[PDB]
């Protein structure tokens, strides 16, 4: 039997996502022969799958993707328009986490000021918290964060927002990336441990995590300051989570199968964290075909991208 598998990715994608690329390759895999085309246009000849990273959530991309889908109805997408629009909206997210019993931080999606207030005063939301916009993919604006530390620090959230529990996770973050049922995983810095000094609020976006280096004293410890200071707190690969002894192997492939029975998704990337290095896996965000630890074989992903596909 044959199939085509059809990777439609801008330059832009291919270029943080593979090594090297090949516009056309053959090979077999459990009796299948697979046919992969790499373009950055939509194919002229209908494939079994379209395997797709939609770049923005409007747009040129958006458009050709909701038109194709709609007139090829028997071309499987990973990923599809609808879940990119839902993986879009972090109250969506969140929403499909909570009904399927994944632990995550508390978390509220709210659309107001006095709703916020309403949740502080009836001790529901606890501080600190993070306000994440309620846009999760495919701007600069979608990952503009802000730590609300005392109720005043409220004054100028950016509505509709996720308000989230912050967890004081002693500044490691478990990156789990999914091909389906394949796995690649990694440890990494986060944001530190944070202190409610009196200081009310503080900013970052997570791709320019330099900010934290402005944030006024006694927010973080003097300590963490000195130990995250040289890599301007970038986002910085560290020992495996497994060696560290955050988490288990069985513990993330549980995890993962969860998260993507719960999301109806393949190609996804989820971030967890825990308290104190310790308990439940909390996870904090679940992404669409991430970059997979960026720069990946382009044979390698091909080749569980087909697994995928037959199971
Ligand atoms: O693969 P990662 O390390 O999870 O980072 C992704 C990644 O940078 C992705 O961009 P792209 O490589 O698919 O173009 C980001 O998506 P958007 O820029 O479209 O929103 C993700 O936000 C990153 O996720 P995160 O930084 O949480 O790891
Ligand atoms: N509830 C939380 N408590 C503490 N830190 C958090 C929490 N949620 C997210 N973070 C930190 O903020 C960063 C950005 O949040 P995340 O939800 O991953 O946003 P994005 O979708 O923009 O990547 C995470 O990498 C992690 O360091
Ligand atoms: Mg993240
Ligand atoms: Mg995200």
């Amino acid at each position: 039997q044959t199939v085509s598998l059809f990777i439609w990715l801008p330059e832009s994608k291919q270029k943080t996502l593979f090594i090297s690329t090949k516009n056309h390759t053959q090979f077999e895999l459990n009796n299948i022969i697979f046919d992969v085309t790499l373009s950055t246009e939509l194919p002229d000849k209908e494939p079994n799958a379209i395997i797709t990273k939609r770049t923005h959530p409007v747009g040129k991309m958006a458009d050709e993707m909701r038109k194709y889908e709609k007139d090829h109805p028997k071309v499987l997408f990973l990923e599809s328009s609808a879940i990119h629009d839902m993986m879009s909206s972090r109250e969506e997210i969140n929403a499909l986490l909570i009904k399927n019993n994944i632990p995550i931080p508390n978390s509220f999606s709210v659309k107001s000021k006095e709703e916020v207030i309403q949740l502080l005063q009836s001790k529901q939301l606890i501080l600190p918290f993070i306000v994440k916009p309620e846009n999760a993919q495919g701007t600069f604006n979608a990952h503009q964060m802000k730590i609300v530390l005392e109720q005043e620090g409220i004054d100028d959230i950016h509505f509709p927002c996720l308000c989230q529990h912050y967890i004081n996770h002693n500044n490691k973050i478990v990156k789990v990336f999914c091909i389906g049922n394949t796995l690649k995983w990694q440890t990494r810095t986060s944001l530190p441990n944070v202190h409610r000094c009196g200081i009310k609020s503080v900013d970052f976006n997570n791709q320019h995590l330099e900010d934290i280096l402005s944030w006024p004293e006694g927010v973080i410890d003097k300590q963490d300051i000195i130990e995250n200071s040289a890599n301007r707190f970038g986002s910085k690969i560290l020992e495996d989570p497994i060696l560290l002894n955050l988490t288990s192997e069985a513990e993330m492939r549980d995890l993962a199968y969860k998260v993507r029975c719960a999301l109806g998704v393949q190609l996804c990337g989820i971030d967890f964290i825990k308290e104190n290095e310790q308990g439940n896996p909390l996870v904090v965000d679940v992404n669409v075909f991430p970059s997979y630890g960026g720069k990946v074989d382009f044979d390698w992903f091909v080749e569980k991208v087909a697994l995928c596909y037959t199971e």
